[PDB]
């Protein structure tokens, strides 16, 4: 084009001597041009007209030893022509970079010196790169950081640029974006575990919060209605949680920005106070509630190890959840005994016209009481579990097994009763089959109530794992052999002579499959003479079945469990507290308002001037790094 | 490894026309007059930051 493409090259390969000669020619064209269409024209020449890109952008996307000199010349040239208000603050247009600017490029490309120049020249420090690349939908579609220059410098570990932007006086640190996320929401979004990144996101989290000096940021809710604290519990960032939930700011004049407070300390003994503002379930969407009910993450059982939550679970147990767990046991325990006895001691003779659970002929005070309590408590589970199964809305398959299995069996156990209670006086005679399943299901379910005890609870966690990792693999392969060798052995058995009808026990498929099952469990006798056409061939398939099943698969099953027990034993305690935590909160959601208030946690403490907060007292003993206790709330240690 | 053997044995059976459409990689210009077939893989690395000087396209992202 004889003006355009010659400049975009000169800024790229580091061509100073050429670039100067190009911009002089760019003036000579304009000395003939009027003094009104200068600014609108110079932009179209230093602009690509399809992407919105300019030459200051192209200069910084291609870094070189002469970048910093190209920036001096171009920004200088913008000054004489009076275009240093839209040239430095130019943005893309296409679809996926809408809002990205030269400052946005300088910060990522790690030119803090050039970034300082652009801000001094009047670069907008509050741009919003809102393009699709800057708001992906699949990580491995792009990169999200919060759309702001301050968030990029923080999310990319550039502390010197992060400090420079905050000191600038127009930097709106409290700015929100398309997702509603401010600077702190975005750091929670990009955080990762320590082996992946480093602890720098935690350090940027501290630096920006202290420099601000208020609770405005952590109080801000995003478009989904979430604070940075709630957002961390949802997305699963334990390292950032452990920082917030136990934050100490020793610097008086910033101590009110804390959540951990040293009430008193005398030597190695200390007493800390943990704020419970939006952690306890007094509010709608608390940290505790997210931690227990978030089925989208796979590290919940690490979260309830954090001290304010862990102590908070233990106290809810000591006060009301332990006692309710004992009552729920007793009502469900006598519930199954009643199902047992109305059934086992039914009127078998007379063809059982006065069905069990009838509420019929006269009375007797055990005959009447029992049959009422069942049909009521049957409906009570069905409604409760009917609601409960509907709320969580099973999305994936790992959740119902890991969070909801016992909820279904009680739904099934309750409906089988009610299915029976219909079929008694209304329809066919299969009511009995539904009632016998209800109790055998009912009695085996009692492993649920083991979880009040740690020892039996951890034991129950391992039963769950060993079934899903070992048994279902085992049962599948065993059946392909059991039915395969079964029909093969049954296919050989001749018709019995009419003299002896019972010439063989493999006379059919169902007969052979049963007898092979008997061998595996060690029950019965084994006669090789079975009226077969090919006896040595008949023995061959049988002994073959023994070697695969008796020698290999059964004993192999024991060996694979030992591998399961070894790996799972290091995690069964924390998974137990997760299931236990779910039990405590479900009890807690049932209690009325007046009974909820008296069992409210924490005591009201004065952590600062006119800042009365509810906190949790936890005592500690520390011997290692002694210090002079300067920060505290009460100089007289001890209670009261 | 066993799975890889299964994939290739299937692959040796397919006809020519059906082999071509399921051909892998996209044709990219890695250098001057050097058009090669390559495989795109995305990565995320946080540890050793640097100024990205060597690349093929200054406009990131697909297309
Ligand atoms: C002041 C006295 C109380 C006043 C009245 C308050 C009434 C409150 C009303 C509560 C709900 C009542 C209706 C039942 C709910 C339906 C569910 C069901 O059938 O089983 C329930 C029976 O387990 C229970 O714990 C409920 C029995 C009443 C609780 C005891 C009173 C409150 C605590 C008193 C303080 C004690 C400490 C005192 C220390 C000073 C729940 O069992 P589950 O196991 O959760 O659910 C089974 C299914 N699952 C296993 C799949 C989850
Ligand atoms: C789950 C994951 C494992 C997947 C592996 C799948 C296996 C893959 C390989 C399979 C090998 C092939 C075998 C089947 C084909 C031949 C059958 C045939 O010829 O006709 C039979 C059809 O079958 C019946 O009638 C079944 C009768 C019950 C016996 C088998 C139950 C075993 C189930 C297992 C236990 C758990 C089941 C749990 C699920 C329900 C005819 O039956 P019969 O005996 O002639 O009846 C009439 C004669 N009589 C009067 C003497 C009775
Ligand atoms: C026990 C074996 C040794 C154990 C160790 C295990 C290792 C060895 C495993 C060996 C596998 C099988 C062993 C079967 C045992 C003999 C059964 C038999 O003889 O049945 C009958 C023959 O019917 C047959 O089917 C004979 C065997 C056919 C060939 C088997 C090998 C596959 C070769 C296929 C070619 C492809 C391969 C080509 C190369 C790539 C006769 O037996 P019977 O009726 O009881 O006899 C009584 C006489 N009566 C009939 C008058 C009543
Ligand atoms: C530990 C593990 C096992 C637990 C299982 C429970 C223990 C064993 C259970 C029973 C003993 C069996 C012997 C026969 C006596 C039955 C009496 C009876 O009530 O029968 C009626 C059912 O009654 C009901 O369904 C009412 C429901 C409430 C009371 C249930 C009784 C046991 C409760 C506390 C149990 C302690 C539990 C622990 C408490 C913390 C109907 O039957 P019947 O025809 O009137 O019966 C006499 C028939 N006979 C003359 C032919 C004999
Ligand atoms: C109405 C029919 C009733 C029949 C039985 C009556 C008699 C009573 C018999 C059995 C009930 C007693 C056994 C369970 C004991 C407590 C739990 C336990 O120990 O661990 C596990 C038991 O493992 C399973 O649930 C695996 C799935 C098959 C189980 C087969 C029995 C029950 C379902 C029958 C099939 C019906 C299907 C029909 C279609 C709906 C817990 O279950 P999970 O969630 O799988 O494990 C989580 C694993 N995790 C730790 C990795 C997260
Ligand atoms: C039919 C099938 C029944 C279902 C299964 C029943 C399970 C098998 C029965 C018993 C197993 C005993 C194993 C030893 C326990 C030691 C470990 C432990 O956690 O101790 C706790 C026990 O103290 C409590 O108060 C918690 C349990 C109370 C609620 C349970 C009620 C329902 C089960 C009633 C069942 C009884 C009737 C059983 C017979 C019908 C200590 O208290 P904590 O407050 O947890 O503090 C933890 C402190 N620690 C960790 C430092 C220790
Ligand atoms: C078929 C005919 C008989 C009936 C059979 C029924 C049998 C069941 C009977 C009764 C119910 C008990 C069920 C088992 C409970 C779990 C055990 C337990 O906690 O062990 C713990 C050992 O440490 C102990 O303290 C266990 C000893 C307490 C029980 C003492 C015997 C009384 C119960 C009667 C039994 C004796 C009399 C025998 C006859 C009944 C190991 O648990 P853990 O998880 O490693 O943690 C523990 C603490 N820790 C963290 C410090 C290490
Ligand atoms: C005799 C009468 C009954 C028939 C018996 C035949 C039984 C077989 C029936 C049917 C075929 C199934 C065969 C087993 C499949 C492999 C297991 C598996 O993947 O285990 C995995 C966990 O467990 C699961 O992933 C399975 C849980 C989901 C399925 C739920 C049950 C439905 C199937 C019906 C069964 C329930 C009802 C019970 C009755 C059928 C463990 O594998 P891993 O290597 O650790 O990796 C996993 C992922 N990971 C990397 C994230 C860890
Ligand atoms: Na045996
Ligand atoms: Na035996
Ligand atoms: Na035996
Ligand atoms: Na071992």
């Amino acid at each position: 084009r004889r003006l355009k493409k010659r400049i975009f090259a000169a800024v790229s390969e580091g061509c100073v001597e050429e670039l100067v000669e190009l911009l002089v020619e760019l003036q000579e064209l304009c000395r003939r041009r009027h003094d009104e269409d200068v600014p609108d024209f110079l932009m179209h020449k230093l602009t690509a007209s399809d992407t919105g890109k300019t030459c200051l952008m192209k200069a910084l996307l291609n870094i070189n030893p002469n970048t910093k000199e190209i920036v001096r010349i171009l920004l200088a040239f913008a000054e004489e022509n009076d275009i240093l208000g839209r040239f430095i603050n130019a943005e893309y247009t296409e679809e996926a970079y809408e809002g990205q600017t030269a400052l946005n490029i300088a910060i990522e490309r790690r030119q803090g010196d050039i970034a300082a120049l652009l801000i001094a020249a009047g670069a907008d420090v509050n741009a919003h790169a809102k393009g699709a690349f800057f708001n992906p939908k699949y990580q491995h579609e792009g990169f999200y950081f919060g759309e702001t220059p301050l968030a990029l410098a923080a999310c990319t570990n550039q502390p010197e640029i992060v400090q420079l932007l905050m000191e600038h006086e127009q930097t709106d640190i409290t700015s929100r974006d398309s997702r509603g996320n401010n600077i702190l929401h975005a750091l929670v979004t990009v955080a990762e575990d320590f082996k992946t990144q480093n602890d720098f996101v935690k350090r940027m989290y501290d630096m920006i919060l202290l420099r601000s000096g208020n609770w405005e940021l952590e109080t801000t809710r995003n478009n989904d209605g979430l604070t940075p604290l709630q957002l961390a519990a949802k997305m699963g960032k334990a390292e950032i949680l452990k920082y917030i939930l136990s934050r100490e700011i020793k610097e008086k004049r910033l101590r009110s920005l804390s959540r951990k407070f040293t009430d008193w300390a005398y030597g190695p003994v200390s007493s800390s106070l943990y704020d419970l503002t939006n952690v306890d379930t007094t509010t709608d969407n608390s940290v505790l509630e997210i931690t227990v009910y978030n089925t989208n993450i796979d590290n919940r059982h690490e979260m309830l190890t954090l001290e304010p939550l862990h102590t908070l679970l233990h106290m809810k147990w000591k006060k009301f959840a332990k006692h309710m767990f004992f009552l729920s046991f007793c009502f469900y325990f006598f519930y199954n005994i009643t199902l047992t006895l109305v059934s086992y001691y039914r009127p078998r003779e007379e063809e059982a016209i006065p069905h069990p659970l009838a509420l019929t002929h006269k009375m007797g005070w055990l005959q009447l009481l029992g049959r009422m309590f069942v049909l009521i408590w049957a409906m009570c589970i069905s409604v409760k579990e009917g609601i409960a199964i509907f709320l969580l809305r099973p999305s994936d398959l790992q959740s119902i097994l890991s969070d909801a299995w016992f909820h279904f069996v009680f739904f099934i156990q309750a409906v089988l009763v009610i299915l029976s209670v219909f079929l008694y006086l209304f329809a066919y005679k299969e009511y009995l089959a539904c009632l016998v399943l209800a109790m055998a299901l009912g009695w085996a379910n009692m492993l649920y109530y083991t979880r009040g005890f740690q020892s039996m609870g951890m034991y129950s966690v391992m039963i769950q794992k060993v079934i899903l990792h070992d048994v279902l693999k085992f049962l599948f392969v065993y059946i392909v052999f059991l039915l395969g060798f079964g029909v093969a052995l049954a296919s050989l058995i001749e018709k019995c002579p009419k003299d002896n009808k019972d010439c063989s026990s493999y006379g059919s498929f169902s007969d052979a499959v049963l007898e092979l099952f008997k061998l595996t469990i060690g029950l019965g006798d084994l006669n090789i003479q079975q009226n077969s056409k090919y006896p040595i061939l008949f023995l061959f398939l049988l002994i073959t079945y023994v070697i695969l099943t008796f020698v290999l698969l059964l004993n192999m099953l024991i060996a694979l469990m030992g591998e399961t027990v070894e790996n799972v034993s290091k995690e069964s305690e924390r998974i137990w507290r997760l299931q236990r935590a779910r039990t405590i909160l479900e009890f807690e959601k049932m209690l009325p308002e007046w009974l909820r208030s008296r069992f409210r946690m924490g005591e009201l403490c004065k952590v600062a001037e006119d800042d009365f907060r509810l906190c949790l007292r936890i005592n500690e003993v520390k011997w290692t790094e002694w210090k002079t206790h300067v920060s505290f709330l009460n100089e007289d240690p001890g209670p009261v």
